[PDB]
Order: C-alpha cells, then sequence, then structure tokens
C-alpha cells in the first residue's frame, strides 16, 4: 500500500484554491475579518513569521468554511527603516531589495498553503498608498494634531535619524539594539497623540486583548494625579503657581525654584541681589537646553532674597532659581521638597535649605538626619489633618483641599509624549507641507497629492549623512508657495514607517480607491477586525499608534468603530536550537570563553550545570573536539538559525510544517522548532492517510446515510466520540487553542483505528471520515482536500463546516 506523499500534491491545491478565489472578500459582507501583521520586506520570511501566518490561514478557512463573509488580506510595510536600512546594508537601492524581497515573500506564504485576498494587497511605498499617508497629515494639521515644534529628541547615530519615544527600546535604537540612542535639539514634525491620552487609556477596558498587553499601554500612557499650588510671595501682590505630580508633600515644601528665565526672577530679586540674579540668568541662557536638562550635574543656584508663604504650613520659604529648573516645562517654577525628591534634596544639602518630612516609609521609618530623599509612598505625617494618609490616595485628598479652599487646582498629567514622526531618510512618505518665507508653513493643497518621492538612483546618494538626503535635490523642494505664490521650500524630512502601518488594515477595506483613503461605508462593513494575530513587541508602537489612527478617523466621521482590533491575539516566538560556541567544564562549573558569553548576552563567565538547564540550554559533543553550548533562541537573521519555507516545503511539505507549528505549544507561549516536531508530524499525517487508504474501497461502496437514533455497540460509541471532538475541536478553534484542537484530532484517529478493529466499514464510519476532513482542513489543507476527493466532488472549502449533534453528546 502506498504512504502519504506531499510531494505533487500541494502544488496542485495550491493553484486550485486560488483559481477558485475561495478567499476572495466581498466589497461588502455575517463577517469575519482575520488579520495578521503585515511583515516588512527586510529579507526572507523564515517558520518565525509562518507561525504568526499559518495562525490567521487556520481561523480564515475555518471561519469561511463556517458560511461567514471572510476578509483575510496581505500586504507590504515597504517603506521606512525596516526596508532602506536592510536594503543599504547590502548595497542595494531600497525599491529593487524591497520587490526582490516582496516576491520571496509571496512564494514562502504560496508554498505554505496559506491563501489571501491578493486582489486587496497593498505595498505602502507606493503613490497610490501614500497619497493617502499625506492626506491624513493634512488632515490632522487642519485638526491641530500635527504641527512642528523644536526641543531634545533621541537619535539614531546608525539610522543617521531622529527616532521616536516608543522607538527606543532600554534605551537602544530599536532596529539597532546595540546602539545606545543620543540626544539632540532639532525642529521636528509631531502628531498629538496626548491629545486622545485618556480615551487610549480608558477604552482599553472593552478590549478583547492579552492583560499583558494592556497594561504596558497603561504604564506607557503613564496618568498622573497632579496639581497646580499657588505660593504668595510675601509683600507683592503675585502668588507663584507651581506645577507637581507630588501635591502629596505640599507640608514638606521648604523653598521655592523659578527658571532662570521665568519673569518672576529678576522681578522679585532684591536690589542688593539684582546684579548677583542677572549674572546667573545670562550664564544661564549661554547653556544649551542638553546642558541644562544634563542630570549629573553640579548644583548651582541663587537666593532671590524674596520669601513665599507655604499654603499649608502657612510658613515663610526662601526663593531661588536655579537652572536645573526649566522655563518651558510646567508653569516653570517649582515647590522644592528635599526629603522626598532627591534632586531637591542635593540643592538643599550643597546650599544649606531645610529639608523636612512628610512621608514616612512604611515598616521601617526613614533615620534621622535623612541620607537621601525617600520617593516611595507612604503615610503622610507632619501634614496636619492628612496625616495617617496613605500616599496616593493623600494626592487626592489635598487636590481636593487646594480647590476648596482656592489654594490650587488639580491638574491631570500623561508620561506619554507626543509622536515625533519626521525622518532625515529618503524612503519614506514625503511631508506634504512648504516653507514660505513670508508665510511660513503653508500646506500643500488635497488636490495637488500625492507630493511624489524624487526618484532618486544612487544608491550612496540616499545613504543618510546626518541630513535627509533630500536636502541635496533643488529639483525637489524648490517649489512655489500654494498661498502668496512666491518662492517656496518643500519639507525635506518624511514620515516614520509607523504613520503607514496605523491605518493599512483600512486601506484593505477599499485597496483600490483614488478618491479617499477609504469609503467609510465599505470601512464600516468590514471593521473593526474581530482577530488581530501578532507579535507583542508591537504593544507601545503600532498597537499604540493605530487605536490613535482609529480615533482619529473616527473623529472625522469616517470610521464608526473607535478601537480597530476588537480581538488582540499575541503569539509567541518561535525559537530554533542555537550554538553558540565552546565552553569547558570543571565538576560542576562550565566556563564560557569569550566569544562564547558574548554570544549568549549574558554577564556570566561561569554558569554551574544547574543554570545551564534552568536557562534551557545543553552541551554537546562537537567533532572540533570540545563541548558547545545549544540553547533555543528566537529565530531571525541575525542568529543565522532560521527555517526558511522554500528548504524545508521543497524536502518536507507544508502540511507537515503547518503541523509542526500547530501542535508545538499554545500559540500564545514560545516554541522550539525541533526535528522531533517534524518527524511527529510526519508520523500524524502518514497515520491518517494509512486510515484511509485501507479503507478506501469499501468506502467507496458504502453510504454516508444512516440513522443515529438506531445505532447500537461501537457504532453508537463511536458517533458519541465524533460530536464530542466535532465540539472539542470548532471551540478550540473559536479560541485559537490550535494545538489542543490537534491533539483532538489525534485522539479521535485513534478511536478510528480502534472501531475498525472491531467493525467494518460503515455509513456511520463514512460519515466520521467526512466529517475527519472537514476538521482537519484548516491545519493540513492539502492531504485533507487530497483525501476529500478521492470520495467526494466538490471542495472541502464547499462542504462547509459540520454540524454538531448536542443530543449526541448527553451521557
Ligand atoms: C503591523 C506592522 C507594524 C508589523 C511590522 N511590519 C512587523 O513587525 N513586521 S515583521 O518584523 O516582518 O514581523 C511580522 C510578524 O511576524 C512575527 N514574527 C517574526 N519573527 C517571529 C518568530 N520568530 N516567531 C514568531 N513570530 C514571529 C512578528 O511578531 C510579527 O507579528
Ligand atoms: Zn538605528
Ligand atoms: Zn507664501
Amino acid at each position: 500500500m502506498e504512504k502519504y506523499n506531499p510531494h505533487a500534491i500541494e502544488a496542485k491545491w495550491q493553484r486550485f484554491w486560488e483559481e477558485k478565489g475561495f478567499m476572495k472578500a466581498k466589497d461588502l459582507p455575517g463577517k469575519q475579518y482575520v488579520l495578521v501583521m503585515f511583515p516588512y520586506p527586510s529579507g526572507d520570511l523564515h517558520m518565525g513569521h509562518l507561525k504568526n501566518y499559518t495562525m490567521g490561514d487556520v481561523l480564515a478557512r475555518f471561519r469561511r468554511m463556517q458560511g461567514y463573509e471572510v476578509l483575510h488580506p496581505m500586504g507590504w510595510d515597504a517603506f521606512g527603516l525596516p526596508a532602506e536600512n536592510a536594503a543599504l546594508k547590502f548595497g542595494v537601492h531600497p525599491k529593487d531589495w524591497t520587490y526582490a524581497n516582496i516576491r520571496q515573500a509571496k512564494e514562502s506564504l504560496r508554498l505554505m498553503g496559506i491563501l489571501y485576498d491578493w486582489d486587496r494587497e497593498v505595498t505602502t511605498c507606493e503613490p497610490e498608498y501614500y497619497r493617502w499617508n499625506q492626506w491624513i497629515f493634512l488632515k490632522m494639521w487642519e485638526k491641530g494634531l500635527a504641527y512642528r515644534a523644536k526641543g531634545l529628541v533621541n537619535w539614531c547615530p546608525k539610522c543617521q535619524t531622529v527616532l521616536a519615544n516608543e522607538q527606543v527600546v532600554e534605551g537602544r535604537c530599536w532596529r539597532h539594539e546595540d546602539t545606545p540612542v543620543e540626544k539632540r535639539e532639532l525642529e521636528q514634525w509631531y502628531l498629538r497623540i496626548t491629545a486622545y491620552a485618556e480615551r487610549l487609556l480608558k477604552d482599553l477596558e472593552g478590549l478583547n486583548w492579552p492583560e499583558k498587553v494592556k497594561a504596558m499601554q497603561r504604564a506607557w500612557i503613564g496618568r498622573s494625579e497632579g496639581a497646580e499650588i499657588l505660593f504668595p510671595v510675601e509683600g507683592k501682590e503675585v502668588r507663584i503657581p507651581v506645577f507637581t505630580t507630588r501635591p502629596d508633600t505640599l507640608f514638606g515644601a521648604t523653598f521655592l525654584v523659578l527658571a532662570p528665565e521665568h519673569p518672576l526672577t529678576l522681578e522679585l530679586a532684591a536690589p542688593e541681589k539684582r546684579e548677583e540674579v542677572l549674572a546667573y540668568v545670562e550664564a544661564a541662557k549661554r547653556k544649551t537646553e542638553i546642558e541644562r536638562q544634563a542630570e549629573g550635574r553640579e548644583k548651582t543656584g541663587v537666593f532671590l532674597g524674596a520669601y513665599a508663604l507655604n499654603p499649608a504650613t502657612g510658613e515663610r520659604i526662601p526663593i531661588w532659581t536655579a537652572d536645573y529648573v526649566l522655563f518651558g516645562y510646567g508653569t516653570g517654577a517649582i515647590m522644592a521638597v528635599p526629603a522626598h525628591d532627591q534632586r531637591d534634596y542635593e540643592f538643599a544639602r550643597k546650599f544649606g535649605l531645610p529639608i523636612k518630612k512628610v512621608i514616612e516609609r512604611p515598616g521601617e521609618p526613614l533615620p534621622e538626619p535623612l541620607e537621601r530623599a525617600y520617593e516611595e509612598p507612604g503615610i503622610m505625617v507632619n501634614s496636619g489633618p492628612f496625616d495617617g494618609t496613605e500616599s496616593e490616595e493623600g494626592k487626592r485628598k489635598v487636590i481636593a483641599w487646594l480647590e476648596e479652599k482656592g489654594l490650587g487646582k488639580g491638574r491631570v498629567t500623561y508620561r506619554l509624549r507626543d509622536w515625533l514622526i519626521s525622518r532625515q531618510r529618503y524612503w519614506g512618505t514625503p511631508i506634504p507641507m512648504v516653507h514660505c518665507e513670508a508665510c511660513g508653513v503653508v500646506p500643500v493643497p488635497e488636490e495637488e497629492l500625492p507630493v511624489l518621492l524624487p526618484d532618486l538612483k544612487d544608491v550612496e546618494d540616499i545613504r543618510p549623512k546626518g541630513k535627509s538626503p533630500l536636502e541635496a535635490h533643488p529639483e525637489f523642494y524648490e517649489t512655489t508657495c500654494p498661498k502668496c505664490g512666491g518662492p517656496a521650500k518643500r519639507d525635506t524630512d518624511t514620515m516614520d514607517t509607523f504613520f503607514d502601518s496605523s491605518w493599512y488594515y483600512l486601506r484593505y477595506t477599499d485597496p483600490h480607491n483614488d478618491r479617499l483613503p477609504f469609503d467609510p461605508e465599505k470601512a464600516n462593513a468590514w471593521m473593526p477586525v474581530d482577530q488581530y494575530i501578532g507579535g507583542v513587541e508591537h504593544a507601545v508602537l503600532h498597537l499604540l499608534y493605530s487605536r490613535f489612527f482609529t480615533k482619529f478617523l473616527h473623529d472625522l466621521g469616517m470610521v464608526k468603530v473607535e478601537e480597530p482590533f476588537q480581538g488582540l491575539f499575541t503569539q509567541g516566538m518561535v525559537l530554533a536550537w542555537t550554538d553558540f560556541g565552546p565552553v569547558e567544564v570543571e565538576g560542576s562549573v562550565v566556563r564560557l570563553p569569550e566569544p562564547t558569553r558574548i554570544r549568549l548576552e549574558i554577564p556570566e563567565s561561569a554558569l554551574s550545570l544547574e543554570d545551564v538547564r534552568k536557562m534551557g540550554a545543553e552541551l554537546r559533543p562537537h567533532e572540533d573536539g570540545t563541548l558547545h553550548l545549544w540553547k533555543p533562541a528566537v529565530m531571525s537573521k541575525s542568529k543565522g538559525n532560521g527555517v526558511m519555507v522554500g528548504p524545508f516545503v521543497k524536502e518536507q511539505g507544508a502540511d507537515i510544517a503547518r503541523i509542526t507549528i500547530l501542535f508545538a505549544a499554545p500559540p500564545e507561549n514560545e516554541m522550539v522548532w525541533t526535528e522531533e516536531g517534524v518527524q511527529g508530524a510526519w508520523r500524524f499525517l502518514n497515520r491518517i492517510y494509512r486510515r484511509v487508504a485501507e479503507d478506501r474501497e469499501a468506502l467507496l461502496e458504502t453510504s454516508g446515510v444512516f440513522q443515529a437514533e438506531a445505532l447500537e455497540g461501537k457504532d453508537r460509541e463511536l458517533y458519541g466520540k465524533l460530536h464530542e471532538t466535532l465540539k472539542k475541536v470548532t471551540e478550540d478553534l473559536e479560541a485559537l487553542r490550535f494545538n489542543t484542537a490537534i491533539a483532538a484530532l489525534m485522539e479521535f484517529l485513534n478511536a478510528l483505528y480502534e472501531y475498525r478493529k472491531d467493525r467494518p466499514v460503515t455509513p456511520v464510519y463514512r460519515t466520521a471520515i467526512r466529517y475527519y476532513l472537514q476538521m482537519l482542513f484548516p491545519f493540513a489543507p492539502h492531504l485533507a482536500e487530497e483525501l476529500w476527493h478521492w470520495f467526494w466532488p466538490d471542495s472541502l472549502f464547499e462542504a462547509g463546516w459540520p454540524e454538531l449533534d448536542e443530543k449526541a453528546l448527553e451521557k
């Protein structure tokens, strides 16, 4: 008897499904929008990417079989840093590189049996797409959400461009994890995402997202209870307003500090102090923003010779000016609480200012004298009627008290900063603005879009050296101001890649509209995404920016929903056993030579055998005569441990790869691609094929019609197991518990073998085989479709999803 052979059959069914267009989505839909994060065409796809994309295909096939109108699209996040950095590493032009990668990616996806509605394909680096990035940018400008500002920004020396706050990971560039980000002062473009901070925070509650992702966004937004407190100046009419997120420490404010540029610094300066103060103010203006915001420099300042009254204690406190207080932040003035702010502590210690504790540390009380500030929450003390109140709650109590007495007002702030979107790079969407010498910054008219990216052919030309490559192309920027008509200069910076990906899911609903980013009617019929699948690494990047874009577009009246992804599933990373290098073992201690330690990226030069076991590593004898340390590591190019689709599928097969991935572990967890896994997929698929082939002849001469109630013995038992399996598989699929759905099919397959030990091929058995192939389709579509055609005329896409028999479940 012949055995399962994936070789010719897979290509056959792949073409069949495409020609039939089973996965084509209607312009207007029950519907299911199954979306996976489109890739950066920066390289070849490996099984890691395929875990993400196979998961989407499984769900899309299942939903399509159930009769839902399914939208399952694919596209290319082809603009920005990912694509350009990769292309430039190999001295290749970004456009050539991108399209070659897209070609390869499409093949990798097709070879795995993944089906998309390719008629909705989008390529962000194309004018047909980015002209709408510009359209959206213009709307944000008009709505007060896009502005230009000068200030300190993050800068990656390797990328040679500024980066948004979300693109800085552990102080490192999101693309160059080995390069620390630097600070610079430049005038850039920002998207006022903070205007939506409260809604972004509040709307997380109804989302069917992993709690871990919600927590990351909440912490990134960082809402804080603060207050603006008023301090009366002795002998003067003015009451100095100060901003603080620690209103709970008010009774501990022993002095005030005004920014050198604050108007009151010179105005309140005593006559005999004016000279010294004026000298300090001028010296402060000579410093740069960076120098002023320095965090480890010496403490300097001058006593103005004026006093203020602490509104809570009614006590007199000195007023100083010091360059560590920034004029552009808050009110440009602060109340200093040395006992609970380390910077204030050091300033107070240096200039002999009072230090008063008002927040006591739970457990062991703070010592006297205080050697450093206590900045964590505690219990209020020496705070009048507030004594005994827990810090955080105390903030609210003090704010209410201040407002009631007219001594200040509550002020909520967010750690979240506005989104820096301009980049000094060539490969990206040109910002649709013009700079006129007379009018200032003027927007390009909507009807003039798109502002085409100049077609530069010299790669050395495109390479970023510090300024935007466009700054060297007058044929591009020299233009006329749309307002006055005189000579003007087009903006030379481009939009970051995340602008493109913040709404691509909406473009899929109307990929060819050349009058609007999309028609509200079409978008509203498909939105929101019912199930989004993608990596957690996007928690405060794409998964935050998108929510912002959608809320904005909703406010524009183009989108009914306010949340783009109703369901989100973050898939665990696929890992691969990776060789890190030789080691030497002596007793229970493993010595790691520098090269090996460096590749492992750990500070230990020595590990116990237990440490090796615990980190999931093992020592394997190597032909070089030494022991090497191997450990599963995230599958990626940089690691050189990628398992590419083309080669694997050629030597093994798509269903083998799909089962290996899907059965390895719960999808939310990480998994290690292994030979044992591959062999296990082979064993399972061979076992399915063998069961059907063994009974093929009898099955062909058997009818599938029978009366459930009339079944008895093993026949009745099989019918029950069949429906129990259908229930388990259906529910598991709906919850994306793909590994247990497969385990259920493996279990039922065992029941089929057991059944045949006692019973011949029967109508109920034929029906069990029919349902089995249907339930198998989402997972191993090629084999299921192949076996299905041995007995039936239509495709598995046309037979639908098996109907569950509730009664069969009883007892
Ligand atoms: C939605 C946009 C911002 C996504 C962006 N283009 C992007 O993240 N692209 S990507 O780097 O090509 O990744 C695409 C998805 O594949 C997932 N992925 C990569 N490597 C993986 C491994 N080793 N295991 C599992 N999943 C992997 C990545 O998380 C993205 O979801
Ligand atoms: Zn970088
Ligand atoms: Zn003008």
